[PDB]
């Protein structure tokens, strides 16, 4: 049959999944940065 | 037709993986938020 | 009903996301780095 | 067929690349989980 | 308008970028491990 339609469904799914990754990574950095600033004021240090 | 069958395979294979990367990062941020909470409550600071 | 233009769009939408995923990973690496250093000069260690 | 064979070559590469990222990532979570437990199981806190 | 040439340029860019992400990742793993080890040999805990 014609697989173009199928090939397009995969990319859209890819871009979808890729969007969650950008958000998760987006949030992860803020935590890491927050982690750095917290460990930056940690007294024992 | 063409290499659609082949090219389609790579894509499905690319998603399967990304789907996994997503979940990995997904859980990772959970392990990074706990770590963040732990340092915050760490009396050593 | 040629899906080329549409397909071509998802691609451009993927790279845009990657471009952003990449930039985020650069800053994250730079942040973690700074955090590894801080932990090293940590007295109580 | 045209640039098809060459596009398939890129897809196969992107796919091999994801694998690597996937793996490197599956390792980060261990390094991070572990790290999490240790920080948690710290007496100085 | 034959869009094959352009999609080929996109795929290639998808691999160029992925190589960055893959390259930036493995370095970060190194830092995360370096971080870990430091914590482990940290007295206070
Ligand atoms: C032909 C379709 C294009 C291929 C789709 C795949 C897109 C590339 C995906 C990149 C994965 C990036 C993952 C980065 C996660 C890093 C997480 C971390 O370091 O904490």
């Amino acid at each position: 049959m014609d697989l173009a339609p199928q090939m397009l469904r995969e990319l859209q799914e890819t871009n979808a999944a890729l969007q969650d990754v950008r958000e998760l990574l987006r949030q992860q950095v803020k935590e890491i940065t927050f982690l750095k600033n917290t460990v930056m004021e940690c007294d024992a240090c």
